[PDB]
């Protein structure tokens, strides 16, 4: 592979040699004890870490995990937590142990977590209250897993207890010398057929490409970031933890246990955040708020991620609080890739310019470089130098690592425009992944767990267009004959309902149509394409 | 005049004959929206036009040049421009307002500029921040000239904005019905004596002759040609317009400020380049850099002009790249009159076989042909018929016209042996020509700067081999008395300097060399044969 | 694994890193033409290429492996030459093509190739005339095996003419950018118990070590080695390639198609040979010859490796030559490990000091360091940091690789005693592994061999002294009830024939002793040690 050549030092580690360059600076006296976590409630509890605190609790989570637990340098930890300070500590943990840390969403079932632990061969999960028995539900069949640590108030009989580990464990932790190449993270990510890939990320490709980035959002040393995320997200380790820490800024993390837009309004209203990332529904959800009521002249930066911005959002939050909205770009495979950085011209419905050293183009069908103002497929330039923060490959999976590839360029799956100036404007997805609001959507995911049901005996899932979402899963269902009696609401609540019940539900088919037929290939392949060219106009 | 009688339609223009017809296939929906002219800066600016967008422009650009600026058919305009899409424009404005255009390096200062304007009496300028100063210097002295445009983001008090202009112009323009033999350009060249003399084109001798030629270079409707020349150079108005637009093809140019072979290399390689053209020169700089890092396998094929290509540099080529280097051959005068088509085998050394009807041959001072295998003087039949491509004749010197035929053959200049397969072979200059890289260089404005000088009393300037460059210019130089105690070092430097503050740089004398006298015929003119001859081994 | 970081520069390739830098010397007039391979068949054919002559007739290798054979980075090719040019330019062109280059001895028989073709799946061979017959015996069996390039006079159906295809190569290859632990070469190496196993070498622990040592020999710039070794042996690499050349000096090959000491002597009388390298037995079949008759006083550096150098062979070197020899030690996985440079006092019956970068030690059972005069095992320290210079490990087999290391050290085999100095005494090979002359037995290889013959029911092959070879295979065999009643000088003789028809001849018994039985474990295993222990007294 000249794929796994880069320009990169042969060694890198997030937390030796970023978080604790700001510890030793407070121990040293060169810099004032400076805040690196403040997580809040929103009930009336505040925690706040600074950098030699987080350095050191961090340093027993890692104890935790590699003493306590007996994980050796490589194992894989699936992590599977709320908004809790506990996730920033066992993150720092896997990456100080050097242990590959597996983020998953709580809002994940237990068909969803054995996929994961199974294809993984997970030795550890991390998790709390929100899916100890969907985990206990199946983790008899997972022969890999050996820890179960919880993270809770709670005690269960088979999980040890986390907050109780690390109390006890030593403050000091002896950073493992950890490799540029050497894998730190899997992200699991979703295709456009098929199940969950398992993304693999290096100690550099996140913690490197973040130190490079550092700043992108407008936030300083001295600033409060308050990233609004699922703790799953990939947005959660560059954005929540990395970029701030690259700073020696703080990291504003609200439990936000009801994503209740009210509550986030009174949060920017009453703690000095000055820079904020969300992706554009908590914008939209803000808007309809009255934000006459909780002003927050603090407020200095925001920025969004992982859905095109409307013009009309930007519009209007602008006229609502003076501010712009700067857009960025990634995906799980690419991390930050494109984006409006502090200093440049926003041009509306433009997500900006090649981040980094991405040298990100519109390619043809060749994989040759298109002129502006051409639509075509946005790709990163990863042949001959594969550029720093660029993921590893798909585990297990090089196969489809390559696919990928065209010519010297990684696809992105999407279409786009580059204009005169090098911003480039979202044009849609090139295939079948669905996108609704953060998430990025596997139709094979959806029609498996509708084809479960006995009513439906073939589907298709496509996006379709929404008012107030922008974009939703939508099920074409061909029914058993035995179904075609069947009141049609009745019925799709029930789908609806059955495919909430086995999978994480963010995926649930918003819109069910049913259908005697859907169109095929001489290969017998449904056309989704067809029928989302269909459903949108 | 026989001369003036042609095999060519009563009327012609590359405008609405050619660019036109591209553009009513786009708009009729018989062909694609194809790129036409794709232009980028190097620093991250791209412009792309297509050849509905081009035609638009350039009938914005006539009516900026016949509208606004209240010029007539038969108005001569200077143009001396660097690498900006507003070259083309311009010229295609000129084309279609039936205005001849005369295009000049930016390279010129303001002795060249008054030489060309008073000789020209030109009705216009336009220009970019490279010569307005030298212009201004001089444009009062210019009696007839009347517009002073500036292509520039900067305005200027007695210029005309010709970006402001364009954008408020009309994209309807009615082609001027011109002639097939109705003068179209006016090209200054360099004489083996005196200075350099008006060679007239018509419509047909570049656009018909194009239109004839197209595709000589191994390029398609649907590939993109780079042609690396300076902009006054008759090379770009026939490879890097009238060749891709004959066959609906892109031109691609690039800004190129610095001519650094870096950054025309890593375009190459990062751009889908299918045709490039440049002296051998270009191809010379390209071989000291690492080709192994920069790959460009889009690139098939490679054309060069203007100066001998060593079979050195051929070998060279084809061993780094793969790829073949085809030679053409031509003139000011008479355009492209001999090549190495794409189906042709190479013969190092040769420059291939006779371009378009030209009948190419060797002649013997009574003008006779002469068989292979033998060296005497380029010529190209004109007799009884002059063939399309052919020049219309030097302006206000029929007479110099007239010199310059041989019995039935209007010679060259250049000394050549034809093979049994008819492949020429270049022998050398038959006069005091000098041809450093792409530029020619006639002795008498080198040698008038320099004696300029108070130092030079007399002085004559000859070609002298060069490892690095193959060819440069050399002065002799005789002294005045009081200059021998002068450090000939310091002197050198000295009178270089100075012939490059008098006139366009690449003309200077590369080697000096003082001597106390210079031979002479019983003419007293100095016998520069000798000297060359001597020099050259 | 802490096992694959190292201090090493992400990239690095002997080709363009060392002989490229020498040629470029040359081409660049900044050195001389300086001599590079001088090669020898003494019957009056001589060769010799500079170092930008080696450079191009390489770099047309590597465009015969890649181009005309299509074989591709990360391909492995099996190298089975006799010492001929091509064995030096083969090598040069798997580096340079980033093909992972597995030489093996001209004495292989059948088994042999398909055993080793099988194990690496190898994708090519090029051998010569010695082996052709039995590769192609079994390369029907080898399903990964797609070219065979011959080194001959001779052309063959189904064989490549390798020095055709040279000559008709580009002298123009651009280098791969080989990773600095990329897999450049394997070699089979026989083990205690069991079939060879597969030694990966990186382009860094070859090269980069050579590098670092370069010069360990006495060796200069400006001198001519002759190391004298079989082409499999990795001897070859690192002292008659990489030695010589990373100092751009000569490297001296003599076919020596029969291994004659007189030629040896008459060679080193007749050519300006300054240093020398070759396994004992070389100088003991010396000193059997008439030193008085040939003399060599340009020769001052004799180097030794591969077998214990006796205190007597260095005696009598001295009082017939005036020269010491300066012993050194290695294995495949390790290199050169110990050595006497040539500043340091020679001390008979001792192999020098730790070699490099490697921390040397004798260690215990447990993996600590002893102190001086105490025997145990040799062993380099490999953890934390694998020093430059140490395999990667062994091929598909990393629990092999583990196995031997203890504690922080990997373990060579054998056993010895260092002095104050640091100086190493070589006290006998720990396990049942036998040295012959420079070849390493595996005993398994040689009882497999014998135990196909029907007389043999049952075989254990030890070492074995000898007084004029030092240490002989020798094989107890226990015979079929039905050859009790053969002659045992007759069988004996029929034992050894039929082992060296099965298996490169220089394992072959030269002892073998008939028993009845044989020792064993409560595992039902030969205790070889008991009978090794017996046998040398
Ligand atoms: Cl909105
Ligand atoms: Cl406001
Ligand atoms: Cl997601
Ligand atoms: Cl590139
Ligand atoms: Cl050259
Ligand atoms: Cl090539
Ligand atoms: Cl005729
Ligand atoms: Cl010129
Ligand atoms: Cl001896
Ligand atoms: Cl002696
Ligand atoms: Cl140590
Ligand atoms: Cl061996
Ligand atoms: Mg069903
Ligand atoms: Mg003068
Ligand atoms: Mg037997």
């Amino acid at each position: 592979l000249q794929w796994g050549h880069q320009e990169v030092p042969a060694k890198f580690n997030f937390a030796s040699d970023v978080l604790d360059h700001w510890a030793d600076m407070e121990k040293a006296g060169k810099r004032p004890p400076s805040p690196a976590l403040w997580w809040v409630n929103g009930k009336g509890k505040e925690l706040m870490w600074n950098f030699r605190e987080l350095s050191e609790n961090s340093q027993q989570a890692a104890n935790v995990l590699s003493g306590a637990c007996g994980l050796q340098r490589g194992d894989r930890v699936a992590v599977v937590l709320p908004r809790v300070p506990e996730w920033w500590l066992v993150i720092l943990g896997c990456i100080r142990a050097g242990l590959i840390f597996m983020p998953g969403t709580i809002q994940m079932k237990s068909t969803d977590i054995l996929y994961r632990l199974q294809m993984s061969k997970a030795k550890a999960i991390v998790a709390g209250d929100e899916v100890i028995q969907e985990v206990d539900t199946v983790a008899s069949e997972c022969p890999s897993l050996r820890i179960k640590l919880l993270v809770s108030e709670k005690s269960c009989d088979g999980w040890l207890n986390f907050k109780k580990l690390l109390n006890e464990a030593s403050t000091t932790h002896h950073c493992v010398e950890t490799g540029s190449q050497e894998a730190s993270a899997i992200y699991f990510t979703s295709g456009t057929s098929g199940l969950p890939k398992m993304a693999e990320h290096s100690y550099s490709s996140l913690g490197l490409k973040a130190k490079m980035d550092a700043g992108w959002t407008g936030l300083q040393a001295s600033d409060i970031m308050w990233t609004i995320s699922d703790t799953g997200w990939i947005l959660n380790i560059l954005c929540s933890l990395m970029e701030p820490w690259a700073l020696g800024a703080c990291t504003f993390v609200h439990l936000l246990p009801k994503f209740d837009p009210l509550v986030i309004l009174k949060t920017l209203s009453s703690y000095p955040i000055k820079s904020m990332m969300g992706a554009p529904i908590v914008y939209r959800m803000l808007l309809q708020q009255d934000l006459s009521s909780y002003k927050f002249p603090h407020l200095q930066n925001c920025v969004t991620v992982g859905e095109s911005l409307l013009p009309e959002t930007l519009e209007n939050w602008r006229a609502q609080t003076g501010l712009d909205i700067r857009e960025s770009y990634g995906q799980t495979e690419t991390g930050l890739t494109c984006m409006v950085s502090k200093t440049m011209k926003i041009k509306p419905g433009y997500m900006g310019t090649a981040a980094s050293c991405y040298d990100v183009q519109i390619i043809d069908d060749k994989g040759n470089v298109l002129p502006p103002g051409t639509e075509g497929d946005i790709g990163i330039r990863v042949k001959p130098i594969r550029p720093i923060g660029i993921f590893s490959g798909y585990v297990d999976n090089p196969d489809k690592t390559a696919a990928n590839i065209r010519g010297d360029f990684w696809l992105l799956g999407d279409r786009g425009i580059k204009d005169e100036d090098g911003y480039f404007q979202f044009m849609g997805r090139a295939d079948d992944i669905i996108n609704s609001s953060g998430y990025r959507i596997g139709p094979s995911e959806v029609e498996n767990a509708l084809m479960e049901h006995p009513a439906v005996v073939e589907t298709a899932v496509i996006s379709s267009p929404d008012p107030v979402r922008g974009e939703v899963v939508k099920a074409f269902v061909v029914l058993a004959s035995q179904f075609l009696s069947h009141d049609p609401e009745q019925l799709t609540k029930e789908l609806q309902q059955h495919v909430k019940s086995v999978t994480a539900p963010y995926k649930y088919p918003r819109k069910i149509e049913f259908v005697l037929n859907l169109p095929k290939t001489v290969t017998g392949k449904i056309q989704r394409a067809k029928l989302r060219d269909k459903e949108w106009k």
